[PDB]
């Protein structure tokens, strides 16, 4: 096995020229290895204030937020509050258009509703406008037959999934996921008292934070530090070490396989490829195309496979995050950056580091 000094050398030798070439001001990395987290921090959380990245620095996770949404949805299924087979109209009866009749919660959760678009329009700012948005939408394909990665899809899934609980999405997430896992520095809204930890993101050299939008918490709005994200990876990689609960059950539901596109399998938030897999296949299987693609159905959903590469990418205007783990090998990695850089490069960097273990 690799010593702490040897592992630190591996991470530094890769991250340092990456940050220079990409102009990434700061990065926090966690490697999960031999049951332990290993933290490495580089550069600046706030360039203008000359503030370094630390293990307490908060980064915007962007679409990595969807892994929390998927597990919270799985927890709601285990609580028998929702079923993925249920019609969307069971939870939003005001959605009366004929195009919605055959669409299920499963389709929202896994991007198979038939072409829901990538973003909620910025001018949709209240519930009446959100209703008009989904009422107006015209599908391109029958549900359960195509994939189009979309915040409007899993974002609405997250919002409807917590409806039977009576809680706001943020409340449900804190009470049912964050608190039981002791993710005490993971936030949908960064409290005033925690702002000193909040890194700035950088786009074209300008400091930026993610803008508020409808369904943001569900799709791209979580902020966290490298220690909480290591704990998140550890909980999803080794949920059998948790006490029995609906949350443990929900973690399994989120890593179940619902659809296949090429070599990638769609979970709830999480995406998976069968292990062993070459790095080029992981890169090819983690491009969310602008265009729709057909899917192959996994019916019934397949339970979690320990021999999987499990991962999720995420970005905001100013941040780029990545998490990946292999349960069969009990290794995993978190990479948090305050500049967005290409997803294939995140995969390549992570894959190379995990290979050394
Ligand atoms: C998630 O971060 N987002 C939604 C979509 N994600 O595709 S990705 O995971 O391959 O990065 C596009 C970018 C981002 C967003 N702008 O909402």
């Amino acid at each position: 096995p690799m010593s702490e000094k040897q592992l630190a050398d591996v991470v530094e030798r890769t991250v340092t020229p990456l940050m220079k070439a990409q102009a990434i001001p700061g990065m926090a990395v966690a490697v999960i290895y031999q049951g332990q987290p290993h933290y490495f921090t580089f550069g600046k959380a706030d360039v203008a204030a000359n503030k370094p990245v630390t293990p307490q620095t908060l980064f915007e996770l962007g679409s990595v937020s969807k892994t929390f949404t998927g597990v919270l949805g799985g927890d709601a299924i285990a609580r028998k509050e929702i079923s993925l087979a249920d019609p969307v109209t069971k939870y939003w009866p005001e959605l009366t258009g004929k195009q919605w009749q055959g669409i299920r919660l499963l389709d929202l959760a896994t991007y198979t509703a038939g072409g829901l678009p990538l973003q909620v329009p910025d001018n949709v700012t209240d519930n009446a406008s959100l209703l008009r948005f989904y009422q107006s939408w015209q599908p391109k394909w029958a549900p359960g037959t195509t994939r189009l990665y979309a915040n409007t899809s899993i974002g609405l899934f997250g919002s409807l999934a917590v409806k039977p609980s009576g809680m706001r999405f943020e409340q449900a997430m804190a009470e049912r996921v964050f608190k039981p896992l002791k993710l005490n520095h993971t936030w949908i809204n960064v409290p005033h008292a925690e702002e000193s930890h909040y890194a700035w993101g950088y786009r074209e050299g300008k400091a930026v934070h993610v803008s508020p939008g409808m369904l943001d918490a569900e799709a791209y709005g979580v902020k966290s530090n490298v220690k909480d994200m290591a704990s998140w990876v550890m909980a999803n990689m080794a949920p059998e070490t948790l006490p029995p609960s609906t949350l443990q059950q929900g973690i399994a539901l989120a890593q179940s396989r619902y659809w296949r596109v090429g070599a990638m399998y769609q979970g709830l938030g999480w995406e998976m490829l069968n292990w062993p897999v070459d790095v080029k296949t992981v890169v090819d299987g983690s491009d969310n195309k602008v265009a729709l693609v057909p899917v192959a159905e996994v019916n019934p959903p397949a339970p979690p496979v320990k021999a999987s590469w499990v991962h999720k990418t995420g970005s905001t205007g100013g941040f780029g995050s990545y998490v990946a783990f292999i349960p069969e090998k009990q290794i995993g990695i978190v990479m948090l950056a305050n500049k967005s850089y290409p997803n294939p490069v995140r995969v390549e960097t992570a894959y190379r580091i995990l290979e050394t273990l």
